[PDB]
């Protein structure tokens, strides 16, 4: 059972102002709260392939992703190459759409579904697999709000800050 | 204070036939399964005043909307004029997006407070604020989502009687 859920919230700032900040991978570090670090290990014209550093109920959690970008559209496709240990598929989208000239309509939306359990009947050697299910939505719904509030904070701070007064 | 939320979907439908579905609110009571009844009040060039009789949580709840609509926007703004009890204000949107030539984007906002205690300390003489506020929250999480749900199940059923060779 593949899981889809969407988030959104309106941005104070125009899109592709916002764009500008979503396309900023390594960006991502300092704005994102629960996110360590970044690395970009490959890219290209429309491309990053990213390893991510985050935590995932109180410790810090590794994987690895695609996400093509789209400018024209204003859309970043993501999905997980090398996935977190209680993930078995994880991907989505963030969009930014044309509200006014000045408010940016902001989604972000996630398909997953949790890793398998092994042959010792548990998902990554601890969790049961209900609770590797409950787990992976509620760090989805958290992360989710975050990230999206730290996009938003950060695109009103370069309208109010970087352009003025 | 005053709260706001807002809740998507994506609809496997064109922008265009969303917005369709999004403006005759006379389907409203067909396609949203806790609206009993609605009833047109007041209908113009871009506007509709509506009185609903919608199901929330135990039970039958009336209210009265002004609906703006602007289509060339994809925008419905809504006020209510009269509320359900423990409602001092409800107001929002309905904006639908075009993702791409098949899909939309489809998002509803509420801006909501509960109804001001009175002199017994109550809402409605019947529940404490903090009580009212939990129960408001609730009810504006659950129905938003059966909403917006309702819209993209009934646009992408028309997209099915669209796309529909004639059976047996
Ligand atoms: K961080
Ligand atoms: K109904």
């Amino acid at each position: 059972h593949m899981r889809h859920v969407e988030h959104t919230v309106t941005v104070a700032a125009p899109a592709d102002l916002v764009w500008e900040v979503l396309a900023d991978v390594l960006g991502y570090a300092d704005i994102f709260p629960p996110t360590e670090k970044v690395e970009i290990l490959e890219e290209g014209q429309g491309y990053q392939v990213v390893r991510l550093h985050v935590d995932v109920a109180g410790e810090i959690n590794t994987w690895t992703s695609r996400r093509d970008l789209d400018p024209a559209r204003r859309v970043i496709a993501y999905r997980q190459l090398e996935t977190a240990p209680i993930v078995g598929h994880m991907s989505g989208e963030w969009r930014a759409f044309t509200l006014d000239a000045e408010r940016t309509q902001l989604v972000l939306t996630h398909d997953f579904v949790t890793r398998a359990a092994g042959d010792d009947g548990l998902v990554a050697g601890k969790l049961t697999p209900d609770e590797a299910r409950e787990m992976l939505e509620a760090v989805v719904e958290r992360n989710s709000v975050a990230d999206l509030n730290a996009v938003l904070g950060e695109a009103e701070r370069r309208v109010r800050a970087a352009g003025g007064v």
